């Protein structure tokens, strides 16, 4: 829109999309990376709204809108609930968390029912040395816990397939996340104080979020594939009717050359 405020991103379009392609940890082409950071090529002006504030919406006409999502149906009250405490715009908050556990599907989201949880400070090693276990901890019965984000979930290795799901329902466990409320809550959390209210970070767009605004801070990004802030904006634009006033705020990317 006219009435958005610009961001200078220092250098050159094609000098940022270098640093894109040299920096992921995935080989993505030049192409593929050119459509979504050009905003010239944007459709969804979305990935440009200013997230870092809450937006008052229609929270039984969320709720009925969040018809078919798995673990998250109906569940309208604990999204907007978690975006006014964490003063986030919901209807970005919905949409990261429909995008991130494919409509409430993934296991992490739908809950783990654990027996034990991990002690990371006691790892354990193969004859080569490698990591593939810690010293588990048995529970007092079993709990169901859920992890929308796969925080503190840290990658598999081909010698410990599971890791990501030991230290995500480890992790959820250790955040009290026994709850559907309780996990969008700390999703929320994650994305507020780590990027959107980041005073270091200022990540406060999805746009900023996928591609950081200060290239020193080119490590510091939600997500590696080029379409990331794309595909949240458009599962966005499938709500944004529910708002109940016309406070919206945009800042666009703008590149040397």
């Amino acid at each position: 829109i006219g009435n958005a405020s610009k961001t200078n991103y220092g250098v050159s379009l094609n000098e940022y999309i270098k640093l894109q392609q040299r920096n992921n940890p995935s080989n993505y082409s030049y192409s593929e990376f050119e459509k979504y950071i050009n905003p010239a090529k944007a459709t969804n002006k979305l990935q440009f709204l200013r997230i870092d504030k809450f937006r008052s919406v229609n929270v039984s006409g969320l709720s009925s809108r969040l018809s078919n999502k798995g673990v998250l149906t109906g569940q309208g009250q604990a999204f907007v609930n978690a975006a006014k405490a964490f003063n986030i715009d919901p209807i970005y908050l919905v949409a990261q968390c429909l995008h991130e556990t494919g409509n409430g599907t993934s296991k992490l989201a739908k809950g783990v029912t654990i027996t034990e949880i991990a002690d990371e400070s006691k790892p354990i090693y193969n004859g080569n040395g490698q990591l593939v276990g810690y010293h588990m901890i048995k529970l007092s019965k079993p709990v169901t816990v859920y992890n929308l984000f796969g925080i503190g979930a840290k990658d598999n290795s081909s010698v410990f397939p599971n890791r990501a799901l030991i230290l995500g329902t480890t992790y959820a466990y250790n955040r009290g996340w026994t709850s559907i409320e309780n996990a969008i809550k700390g999703a929320a959390e994650f994305v507020s104080l780590n990027y959107v209210h980041s005073s270091r970070y200022s990540q406060n767009t999805l746009y900023k979020m996928r591609y950081n605004q200060n290239v020193s801070n080119i490590w510091h990004q939600y997500a590696t594939t080029p379409w990331y802030a794309s595909s949240i904006a458009d599962i966005m634009r499938s709500y944004q009717d529910l708002y109940l006033e016309n406070n919206f705020t945009f800042d666009v990317p703008v590149f040397a050359g």
